[PDB]
């Protein structure tokens, strides 16, 4: 009853966990990346990435460092995308080869209420109204946070372009989907346009998944 399995295709392999393993290491080049981070960080760091190339392997790849951009983004092997995410009691990994799709982006939170003043920072004004419409027992706003945080992950990857909260409206349907529509200029670094983004999301275990898959396009 794994988390992203039920959000994303099955020929993206995933793996997670709820806690860290006792004795896990980075690999030697990944030290440089959490050196100086605090050990709660250098703890989900180290997992997560276990988790990475656990998927990978199903992929046919071995052991392999993952190491970061300037901006954050995971540095995949050659013909892989992928996602990480963490946050307490969670640590997740999808990846994908370029052959069968674009992009992928995962994000997951504690359901809970958002923390003091983030809902006002992240949500447009139509999106404050929608959440407040959506059936009651769900967190919408974190929802929300998470979903827009998954966007921003597909959405970098393919056009190494910071996304804001105020850069894209999603909207969040109860049946476990969700739309995500770009606000700002949507080309892409494979000379498409990307305006809209499809979304899962599911609630379990006490957390929320949301999860993005950018497909490839039709033969033209
Ligand atoms: O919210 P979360 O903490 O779950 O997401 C953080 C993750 O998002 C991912 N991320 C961060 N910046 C990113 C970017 N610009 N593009 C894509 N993914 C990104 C990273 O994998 C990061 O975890 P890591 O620093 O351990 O690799
Ligand atoms: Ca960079
Ligand atoms: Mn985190
Ligand atoms: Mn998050």
């Amino acid at each position: 009853d794994q988390l992203i399995a039920s959000v994303v295709p099955e020929l993206l392999p995933s793996a997670e966990l709820y806690e860290d393993p006792p004795g896990l290491e980075p690999l030697p080049e990944e030290e440089p990346l959490i050196a100086k981070s605090v050990a709660k960080r250098r703890n989900e760091f180290i997992t997560v990435r276990y988790c990475a190339r656990q998927a990978l392997s199903v992929l046919g790849i071995p052991e392999v460092p993952i190491l970061k951009g300037d901006k954050g983004q995971p540095l995949w092997p050659d013909g892989i995308v992928g996602s990480m995410t963490h946050t307490e009691g969670f640590r997740g990994a999808v990846v994908g080869r370029t052959g069968e799709v674009r992009s992928v982006g995962i994000d997951a939170e504690p359901h809970d209420v958002l923390p003091n003043g983030v809902l006002k920072s992240i949500a447009l004004p139509v999106e404050r109204d929608e959440l407040d419409a959506l059936p009651a027992g769900t967190h919408w706003d974190r929802l929300l946070f998470c979903a827009k945080e998954t966007t921003y992950k597909a959405w970098f990857p393919l056009t190494a372009r910071w996304l804001g909260f105020e850069d894209a409206h999603i909207t969040i349907d109860p049946d476990g989907t969700f739309t995500s529509r770009i606000l700002v200029d949507g080309r892409a670094n494979d000379g498409t346009v990307l305006s809209a983004f499809d979304g899962r999301w599911i609630i379990d275990k006490g957390l929320i998944l949301t999860a993005i898959v950018v497909p490839k396009l039709a033969a033209a």
